[PDB]
């Protein structure tokens, strides 16, 4: 699709056997979800850095469906007001900025 | 142009008589620059909200050239590690997400 930016670019996600929403965020390097229970191995990751760091769980090679596109990428699990699709997964669905 | 997302989408800016760089950030509602001296009227704006609020100067209808495109939009002036082009100005240059 082509998504204009007059509104926040929120899209539908299938992840961890659940239906979720997430923000397509070109300003984010990484992808973050809260309230998902992902299977398999994880390792801790420190992110943020302003005011302190936040410790999240890093899951590698997570299957995820983003707006109908079944792809694979790293997903961080930790607190976030809106789930975020970062560049690491936008590259996987072939998403570009165009003007 | 078409900008892929394997790297951070940094572009060249002309603003306030200066040459700057800024991040095209679809996760940001607003546009923020530091170290610019903009002419004309401004009003205070509270943004952020995590850990407290940050007070910035809001300048309306600022002429700004983004990657060769001369447009107009609100620019906030305050501290930011990288200058940010938010959705308010990406709409002005006709920028969309495509996949």
């Amino acid at each position: 699709p082509q998504i204009t930016l007059w509104k926040r670019p929120i899209v539908t996600i299938k992840i961890g056997g659940q239906l979720k929403e997430a923000l397509l965020n070109t300003g984010a390097d990484d992808t973050v979800f809260e309230e998902v229970n992902l299977p398999g191995r994880w390792k801790p990751k420190l992110i943020g850095g302003i005011g302190g760091f936040v410790k999240v769980r890093q899951y590698d090679q997570v299957p995820i469906e983003i707006c109908g596109h079944k792809v694979i990428g790293t997903v961080l699990v930790g607190p976030t007001p809106t789930n975020v699709i970062g560049r690491n997964l936008m590259t996987q669905i072939g998403c570009t900025l165009n003007f």
